[PDB]
């Protein structure tokens, strides 16, 4: 019906936005601890008012290919949802000599989506519907 | 003998990593291998290591996360070689990720800095023979 204190409402959906930085597996667990999900983004105007609220900060979302295919956290579909990707991204990138690919999703410092090493820690977004 | 992939020098025993951990994990890692977190104590073994892992940030043995920094294996940090790059350590908070900086890493120059504990980095395990 409302929204926990500290989480904003916004088109039925309440947002925790964290202060500080996890692993995406770590983020996604506080999420659930919550009973709430990683953010999942579905329209351009969810976009924008997620964006206003993180401000230029590289920031976990709820997607990822980590068993295949790009997936939502909440089964939202990917192929037929919103996307929202940086240029040149998402591009499972080896390079930067940690092991594996890029496989966890974060919006970046213009808002544009980026995939990144799970294990690196960045701010968060949880999301609970209404 | 060393084991089989470790790289013997001056009586130590170390083993690089090509992949990232959080430095807790890196440090689990080296204690599982009956080793520990590499700790520099002269010009010759930074020299030594700086020449295996290359312009790469990578964890080392040394941190302040219980107060002063304290090196893995106890050795004094004090009266100890030390090898900070310039402005540095500074225990940064500007991160935003929570906290200050209590790991000690090699940089792209050899030269240490302290950073976030929790971010993949390459580290290097050391046991003496
Ligand atoms: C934070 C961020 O956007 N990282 C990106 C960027 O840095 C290297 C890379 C390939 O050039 O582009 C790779 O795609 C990374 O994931
Ligand atoms: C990888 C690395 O050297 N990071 C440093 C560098 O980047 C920001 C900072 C202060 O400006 O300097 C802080 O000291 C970080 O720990
Ligand atoms: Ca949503
Ligand atoms: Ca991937
Ligand atoms: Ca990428
Ligand atoms: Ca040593
Ligand atoms: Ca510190
Ligand atoms: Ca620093
Ligand atoms: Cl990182």
């Amino acid at each position: 019906t409302c929204c926990p204190v500290n989480w904003v409402e916004h088109e039925r959906s309440c947002y925790w936005f964290s202060r500080s930085g996890k692993a995406w597996a770590d983020a996604d667990n506080y999420c659930r601890l919550e009973d709430a999900h990683l953010v999942v983004v579905t329209s351009w105007e969810e976009q924008k008012f997620v964006q206003h609220h993180i401000g230029p900060v590289n920031t976990w979302m709820g997607l990822h290919d980590q068993n295949g295919p790009w997936k939502w956290v909440d089964g939202t579909d990917y192929e037929t949802g919103f996307k929202n990707w940086r240029p040149e991204q998402p591009d499972d990138w080896y390079g930067h000599g940690l092991g594996g690919g890029e496989d966890c999703a974060h919006f970046t410092d213009d808002g544009r989506w980026n995939d990144d090493v799970c294990q690196r820690p960045y701010r968060w977004v949880c999301e609970t519907e209404l």
